[PDB]
C-alpha cells in the first residue's frame, strides 16, 4: 500500500557489502503512488551516518583505505539546506534536490543505488559509489568515479554488478540528455508544507524485517 503525504517514514542505506543500516533518514512523505517516491529531509533532522571506527569521518579516510577501514555508526543533524528526493518504483537510482539559502536551486543529484525496498518503516537501499551531477542549465557531469573506481579495487562490486552501476548510469545520462523526469517536472519549484514537524529519528532506527 502507499503512504499519505505528510506520513513519517526512514530512507536507509545498508554498510557497504554488509546487512547492517549505516545512514538512516527520518523523512516526511511528499507523494508515493505507483509512479513516484517522493520525500522531504528537513533541515535539523536527527538521522544517522557512518564515521570511522574511531569516530573520524570517512570522507577524510585516504582513499587506499576509507573503504578497508573499521566503520561504526553516528547520530548527527542534517545540516544546512534540506533535501528533496525522488525515486521511481523499481529504477536503480534516486534523484535529490539541492538548494542554497532562499531555494536557490542548486543542482539535480543522481544517486545509482539498489532499487529501494519498502518495509513497514520506509525504504532501503546500498549506494553504488557512482553519481551524476545536473545542472539547472542542463549540463550534467559524474561525481565519485575515483570512489566507484576504489569499491571495486576492494571488491565491494564484481565485475556484474560494476556492470549494472555503470548500465544504470547510462540510462539516467539518455534521461538527462532528453530532459525527462524527474527533470523536466519542475520540482525546483516545490516547496515543504510549513505546518510539517520535523521528524524524530526513532529508538529502533536499525531494525531490519526479514
Ligand atoms: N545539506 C546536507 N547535505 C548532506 C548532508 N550529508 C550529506 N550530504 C550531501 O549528500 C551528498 C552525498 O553524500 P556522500 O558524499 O556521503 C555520498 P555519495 O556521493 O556516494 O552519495 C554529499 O555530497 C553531501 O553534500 C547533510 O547533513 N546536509
Ligand atoms: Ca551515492
Ligand atoms: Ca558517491
Ligand atoms: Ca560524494
Ligand atoms: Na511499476
Ligand atoms: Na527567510
Amino acid at each position: 500500500g502507499h503512504w499519505a503525504p505528510g506520513s513519517h517514514i526512514l530512507w536507509r542505506y545498508r554498510e557497504n557489502g554488509g546487512p547492517h543500516v549505516h545512514i538512516a533518514r527520518p523523512v516526511t512523505v511528499v507523494r508515493d503512488d505507483a509512479d513516484l517516491l517522493a520525500v522531504w529531509l528537513a533541515p535539523g533532522t536527527e538521522c544517522v551516518k557512518p564515521v570511522l571506527a574511531d569516530g573520524t569521518p570517512v570522507h577524510l579516510e585516504p582513499l587506499a583505505t576509507r573503504y578497508t577501514k573499521p566503520r561504526t555508526v553516528q547520530r548527527d543533524q542534517w545540516f544546512g539546506t534540506g533535501v528533496l528526493k525522488l525515486a521511481r518504483p523499481g529504477e536503480a537510482w534516486s534523484v535529490w534536490l539541492f538548494w542554497d539559502p532562499g531555494w536557490r536551486f542548486k543542482n539535480w543529484y543522481v544517486n545509482l543505488e539498489r532499487p529501494l525496498t519498502r518495509w513497514e518503516g520506509g525504504v532501503d537501499s546500498e549506494d553504488h559509489f557512482l553519481d551524476i551531477s545536473v545542472h539547472p542549465d542542463r549540463t550534467w557531469h559524474w561525481r565519485d568515479e575515483d570512489e566507484f573506481a576504489q569499491a571495486l579495487r576492494d571488491g565491494l562490486m564484481d565485475p556484474a554488478s560494476a556492470g549494472r552501476v555503470r548500465r544504470a548510469g547510462r540510462s539516467a545520462v539518455a534521461e538527462i540528455r532528453a530532459w525527462g523526469s524527474p527533470f523536466a517536472d519542475g520540482w525546483e519549484h516545490w516547496r515543504p508544507d510549513p505546518a510539517w514537524p520535523v521528524p524524530s529519528l526513532p529508538g529502533d532506527w536499525d531494525r531490519t524485517p526479514a
